[PDB]
């Protein structure tokens, strides 16, 4: 629901600071793919992928 | 249409006095990208993705 | 929109041009003369209302 | 009597945007103290001093 | 406190009438709008200060002040 | 690599004329400019700026 509540059900909580820095909400988070991503600083391609499917099992 | 209208649309009236420094109209906020944003300090992804989103609504059908 | 805008300028007749050839007004705003011409506004007065116009919309 | 009138002779015609945005007529600009002007996006001390002057000689 | 006015009537007063959908659609009293800081009516979509301001100022003179 | 005086016709800017005089700009002076030197010269407008560097650009290629 919130970008917090959203990472926790990932287990990603701890990439918080980068989301909070880049006012990446998870309507935005919707419109971001693998290079969008990287372009913010998510560098794992684990992490990324489970941004991206995450939003697919929602949006 | 102007700028503060715009800005305040998107919930971004406190980017108004960065719009009025550089005196950046709606036509010159239509051909700015991601790196043009960068530049007048528009520092937060999340801000540029809504004013790049906001124009092509806008400007669009 | 662009029906708006074209009504405002007094070119609504031009609304079926715009239709046809998809010209929103992010297309409109990057078009000049020449461009004007090639979808078939032939009058340089027309394209001087929807070009000046452009800019008094957007600013600019 | 015109708020845009107002903040030409101040000046201060730059403001207009902030102030016709917010709805802001010289009524309601004459109950507004520093706090309020900050509200509603005026950060220099120096625009905010002038506003409130500017009211007070117009009484 | 003798506030049990019309809020058309109200909003009228203020020149303030064109309000009158978000209030009738929100269910707004002059009981609840006496409660309603500036955040409240953001909430409710009054998104100009200049019209906040109104509101709860015409509420306060209704009131006796503040 | 003309007169700076046709480069600003060209692009609309020719009320910047004076600036550039008194500044004693070239158009080479002009190529090694960017953002923060033409902000120090007085062009407080990002458009401004913008379309000056991207016509020394198109100037140079």
């Amino acid at each position: 629901m919130n970008i917090s509540q959203f990472l926790k059900s990932l287990g990603l909580e701890h990439l918080r600071d980068i989301f909070e820095t880049e006012q990446i909400t998870l309507r935005v988070l919707a419109d971001m793919g693998h290079e969008e991503l990287k372009e913010i600083g998510i560098n794992a391609y684990g992490h990324r992928h489970k941004l991206i499917k995450g939003v697919e099992r929602l949006l």
